[PDB]
């Protein structure tokens, strides 16, 4: 049902996709070790924000690893090109994983925004429902990226509606609670908003690749966009969330955070 199954791949195309996914695994698990060791310098009220970055690193890294092995399982070098064998490759498993990773990314933002109590629970609930609506409708849409491009576009429009409403909740909460944030992170969090707008918009662009570049090079382009988007939306984003958590911890008087920032 996916455009990947339609083509043979040159050795160059096949190996580049394999290296993209493998490098993605290495970046996420390298960052996992960073978040783990820095978590001891985060104050208790923010420490779950850094733990969520560890959770996202392993979740994303495992999906990239699974995609890399599925890629090599599905194709073999036959008569001068990589050709589909008995097993299949699909991006649909990324969508299932977003059902978990996107709520984690959203929750760690709400934590460093200093939301608590009922506002935290209600904001998280609406954000997760909007995210799940976006993911599920996009998942259905990409089942038609070979058979029915018109249906891919309409499910994509519905998914984009959820996306825009989710981004509006995020922006409203960020610019409303920016004033509560300590240690100059009221400025940093505005950059986090724009990083999210940029990086998350790469995913719908990848989703439309079957509509504007339905060939083997488009398959490469989509994996390239996923790689840029994953590293930006999870790794760079998590590094900024962790910086904000540590900086607010130090401004709130958490001594391990003050000493960690002092030694750098
Ligand atoms: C770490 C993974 C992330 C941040 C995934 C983000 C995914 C999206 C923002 C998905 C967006 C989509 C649309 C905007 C409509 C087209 C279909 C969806 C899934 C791709
Ligand atoms: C935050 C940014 C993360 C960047 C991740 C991407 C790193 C690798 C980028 C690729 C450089 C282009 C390589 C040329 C592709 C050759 C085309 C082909 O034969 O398949
Ligand atoms: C096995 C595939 C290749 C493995 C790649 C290993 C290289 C990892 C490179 C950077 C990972 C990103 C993690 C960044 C940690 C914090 C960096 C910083 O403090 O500036
Ligand atoms: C390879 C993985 C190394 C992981 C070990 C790091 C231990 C962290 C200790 C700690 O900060 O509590
Ligand atoms: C909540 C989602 C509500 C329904 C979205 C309906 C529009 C997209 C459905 C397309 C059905 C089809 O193309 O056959
Ligand atoms: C070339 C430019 C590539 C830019 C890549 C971004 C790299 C990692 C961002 C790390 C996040 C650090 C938080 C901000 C620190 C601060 O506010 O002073
Ligand atoms: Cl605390
Ligand atoms: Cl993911």
């Amino acid at each position: 049902k996916n455009i990947e199954s339609l083509f043979d791949y040159s050795a160059g195309q096949f190996e580049f996709i394999d290296h993209l996914l493998t490098m993605g695994v290495g970046v996420h698990f390298a960052a996992l070790i960073f978040f783990l060791v820095v978590s001891q310098f985060v104050a208790p009220k923010y420490r779950i924000a850094t733990a969520l970055s560890c959770i996202v690193m392993v979740s994303a890294g495992l999906i990239l690893n699974s995609q890399a092995v599925m890629w090599t399982d599905a194709y073999a070098y036959v008569d001068g090109s990589y050709q589909l064998q008995d097993l299949t490759f699909s991006n649909g498993y990324r969508y299932v994983n977003w059902m978990a990773t996107i709520p984690c990314l959203l929750l760690q933002l709400l934590i460093v925004l200093n939301l608590k109590g009922k506002e935290l629970f209600s904001t998280a609930t609406w954000l997760i429902l909007a995210a799940w609506g976006m993911i599920i409708t996009g998942y259905v849409g990409q089942l038609y990226e070979v058979d029915d491009i018109a249906q891919l576009m309409i499910w994509g429009a519905v998914s984009t509606a959820f996306f825009v409403v989710m981004n509006w909740i995020v922006g409203t909460k960020i610019f409303k609670n920016r004033a509560t944030m300590l240690g100059g992170t009221d400025s940093t969090i505005t950059k986090v908003f724009w990083l999210m707008m940029f990086a998350w918009t790469l995913y719908p662009i990848a989703y439309l690749v079957p509509a504007f570049m339905n060939n083997a090079d488009g398959v490469v382009l989509r994996q390239l966009l996923f790689t840029i988007a994953d590293i930006s939306s999870k790794v760079i984003y998590g590094l900024m969330i962790t910086y904000i958590a540590i900086q607010q911890s130090a401004a709130a008087g958490y001594v391990p955070a003050q000493q960690a920032l002092g030694r750098i």
